[PDB]
């Protein structure tokens, strides 16, 4: 669990890395529903999640294990797939970032 949670910090650090920035940047912070004018976002997405919130939960030792960390990462992606139409550019970006996560998560 302790070394597992250190590995999860490594995965999140890679997701924040410069080489993935072109598709990862919309996931860096909570979706700003007000600034973006997404008036129905909170109605559709009951549990918003983003990379800064996951980073804070890891630092606060809120995750019991890798499975709990992985569930929040998958929630962030699931929210994006649920809210948006399948052809939305942000959905294409979420899948590219999910490619990064799934590889690392499966090999830990
Ligand atoms: C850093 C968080 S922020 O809120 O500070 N910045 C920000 C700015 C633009 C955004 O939108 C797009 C981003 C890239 C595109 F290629 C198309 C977009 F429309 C979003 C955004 C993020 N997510 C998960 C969604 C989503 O799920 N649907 C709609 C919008 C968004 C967030």
């Amino acid at each position: 669990h302790m070394e597992q949670l250190k590995c999860c910090s490594g995965i999140l650090k890679e997701m924040f890395a410069k080489k993935h920035a072109a598709y990862a940047w919309p996931f860096y912070k909570p979706v700003d529903v007000e600034a973006l004018g997404l008036h129905d976002y909170c109605d559709i997405i009951k549990h918003p999640m983003d990379m800064s919130t996951i980073k804070s939960k890891l630092e606060a030792r809120e995750y019991r294990d890798a499975q709990e960390f992985g569930a929040d990462v998958r929630l962030m992606f699931s929210n994006c797939y649920k809210y948006n139409p399948p052809d939305h550019e942000v959905v294409a970006m979420a899948r590219k970032l999910q490619d990064v996560f799934e590889m690392r998560f499966a090999k830990m």
